[PDB]
């Protein structure tokens, strides 16, 4: 039951925030509905969920159009998969957030292909913080350059950072890696305007991500199953 899992996930989030002195409202739950059918999302929506994350463009754009013509309003769609240049038009036309900005060219395409009547696309720069087997995300030493360039684009809005750490089961390493992301985030937050989103943490490391300072956790299986 999706509505029951939603409530169970929000309990774990609220628990973890409270334990480390944070207000539960500081942590946005982003329900990762990738691979989940539109019927399952519609249940989630009925249980009050409004923020949904998708890994693949055409799957995501089809859900977006579905709930639009149903006249369902007030949703927020986040593209959280790797973004190919040949699919950026659809992200720039249909999504509200994109978490995977890791090269300036792809961000300039999104800015150019973004219709003017829409609000700027909120974007996070993705950091490869600890995953040597991943080609996704920049190194921290490139952050200031990429952030400055991306910050300039008028149809985008730089909101913060995202990382998918390498899989880790030792809580100590989970926390140390997320702290590195929280430190970079704080550093960016001082100089850049409207930096308010650290997209970090999934079910396996949710506690350490929240204790380290994440503002948004990405939960998929624990909501929709597989
Ligand atoms: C294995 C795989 N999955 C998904 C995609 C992209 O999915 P979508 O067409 O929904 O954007 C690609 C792109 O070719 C792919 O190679
Ligand atoms: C970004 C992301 N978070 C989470 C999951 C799985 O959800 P859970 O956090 O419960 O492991 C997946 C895929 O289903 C995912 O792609």
């Amino acid at each position: 039951d999706i509505a029951h899992n939603l409530a169970q996930v929000r309990d774990k989030i609220s628990a973890a925030a409270t334990r480390c002195g944070r207000s539960p409202e500081e942590i946005t739950l982003l329900a990762v509905s990738a691979t989940a059918p539109a019927s399952a999302i519609a249940e989630a929506i009925d249980a009050g969920q409004r923020q949904f994350g998708e890994n693949y463009v055409q799957e995501g754009v089809d859900k977006i159009r579905h709930f639009q013509e149903l006249g369902v309003t007030g949703l927020e769609w986040h593209f959280i998969g790797p973004l190919q240049s040949n699919k950026s038009r659809l992200v720039a036309e249909h999504f509200d957030w994109c978490h995977t900005i890791d090269r300036l060219r792809i961000a300039t395409r999104l800015n150019d292909q973004r219709p003017a009547e829409l609000p700027p696309l909120n974007v996070l720069i993705q950091i490869n913080i600890s995953d040597e087997n991943s080609k996704s995300g920049i190194q921290l030493a490139e952050l200031d350059e990429l952030a400055a360039a991306v910050a300039e684009l008028p149809r985008l809005r730089l909101r913060g950072l995202m990382a998918i750490p390498a899989p880790e089961s030792e809580y100590v390493r989970q926390f140390e890696v997320a702290r590195q992301m929280a430190v970079a985030f704080a550093g960016l937050k001082t100089r850049y305007p409207h930096i308010d989103t650290l997209s970090l943490g999934m079910s396996d490391d949710m506690e350490a991500a929240i204790a380290a300072g994440s503002t948004m956790v990405r939960i998929g299986t624990a909501i929709f199953g597989a």
